[PDB]
Protein backbone atom coordinates (compact mmCIF):
# COMPACT_ATOMS: atom_id res chain seq x y z
CA UNK A 1 0.00 0.00 0.00
CA UNK A 2 1.94 2.96 -1.74
CA UNK A 3 1.96 5.57 -4.09
CA UNK A 4 4.40 7.92 -3.34
CA UNK A 5 6.57 10.05 -0.41
CA UNK A 6 8.46 12.91 -1.60
CA UNK A 7 6.14 15.92 -2.12
CA UNK A 8 5.23 18.22 -4.46
CA UNK A 9 2.06 20.86 -3.85
CA UNK A 10 1.54 22.16 -7.58
CA UNK A 11 -0.96 22.14 -9.94
CA UNK A 12 -2.13 18.42 -10.84
CA UNK A 13 -2.95 19.50 -14.37
CA UNK A 14 -3.96 15.81 -14.65
CA UNK A 15 -7.70 14.53 -14.65
CA UNK A 16 -10.72 15.57 -13.38
CA UNK A 17 -12.67 14.78 -10.62
CA UNK A 18 -12.17 11.22 -9.30
CA UNK A 19 -11.90 9.37 -6.31
CA UNK A 20 -8.38 11.27 -4.77
CA UNK A 21 -8.77 13.91 -2.65
CA UNK A 22 -5.49 13.30 -1.65
CA UNK A 23 -2.67 16.04 -1.30
CA UNK A 24 -3.38 19.33 0.23
CA UNK A 25 -6.29 21.50 -0.46
CA UNK A 26 -5.75 21.63 -4.47
CA UNK A 27 -8.89 23.68 -4.54
CA UNK A 28 -8.91 27.30 -3.60
CA UNK A 29 -11.92 29.27 -2.11
CA UNK A 30 -12.72 30.04 -5.56
CA UNK A 31 -12.16 27.15 -7.39
CA UNK A 32 -14.14 25.65 -4.52
CA UNK A 33 -17.02 27.95 -4.89
CA UNK A 34 -17.01 28.14 -9.04
CA UNK A 35 -18.24 24.32 -8.21
CA UNK A 36 -20.69 24.90 -5.06
CA UNK A 37 -22.10 27.58 -7.16
CA UNK A 38 -23.01 25.82 -10.08
CA UNK A 39 -24.50 23.21 -7.56
CA UNK A 40 -25.98 25.70 -5.63
CA UNK A 41 -24.16 25.09 -3.03
CA UNK A 42 -23.47 28.32 0.01
CA UNK A 43 -20.08 29.43 -0.75
CA UNK A 44 -19.56 30.13 2.74
CA UNK A 45 -22.15 28.85 5.81
CA UNK A 46 -23.14 30.52 9.11
CA UNK A 47 -19.41 29.48 10.49
CA UNK A 48 -17.09 28.29 7.61
CA UNK A 49 -13.50 28.77 6.63
CA UNK A 50 -11.79 28.09 3.71
CA UNK A 51 -10.92 24.30 4.96
CA UNK A 52 -14.29 23.65 5.55
CA UNK A 53 -16.15 25.30 2.83
CA UNK A 54 -13.27 23.96 0.82
CA UNK A 55 -13.85 20.11 2.16
CA UNK A 56 -17.15 20.30 2.11
CA UNK A 57 -16.66 20.46 -2.05
CA UNK A 58 -13.98 18.76 -2.01
CA UNK A 59 -16.20 16.00 -0.60
CA UNK A 60 -19.56 17.07 -3.22
CA UNK A 61 -17.09 16.62 -5.81
CA UNK A 62 -17.00 13.09 -4.85
CA UNK A 63 -20.54 12.43 -4.54
CA UNK A 64 -21.56 14.69 -7.20
CA UNK A 65 -18.64 14.60 -9.70
CA UNK A 66 -20.82 15.50 -12.98
CA UNK A 67 -24.59 14.39 -12.55
CA UNK A 68 -23.86 10.87 -12.08
CA UNK A 69 -26.27 8.86 -9.23
CA UNK A 70 -23.89 6.95 -6.80
CA UNK A 71 -22.82 6.37 -3.50
CA UNK A 72 -19.09 6.96 -3.45
CA UNK A 73 -16.88 4.77 -1.45
CA UNK A 74 -15.61 4.88 1.96
CA UNK A 75 -12.10 6.41 1.43
CA UNK A 76 -9.68 5.13 -0.99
Amino acid sequence: GSSGSSGTSSNPVLELELAEEKLPMTLSRQEVIRRLRERGEPIRLFGETDYDAFQRLRKIEILTPEVNKGSGPSSG
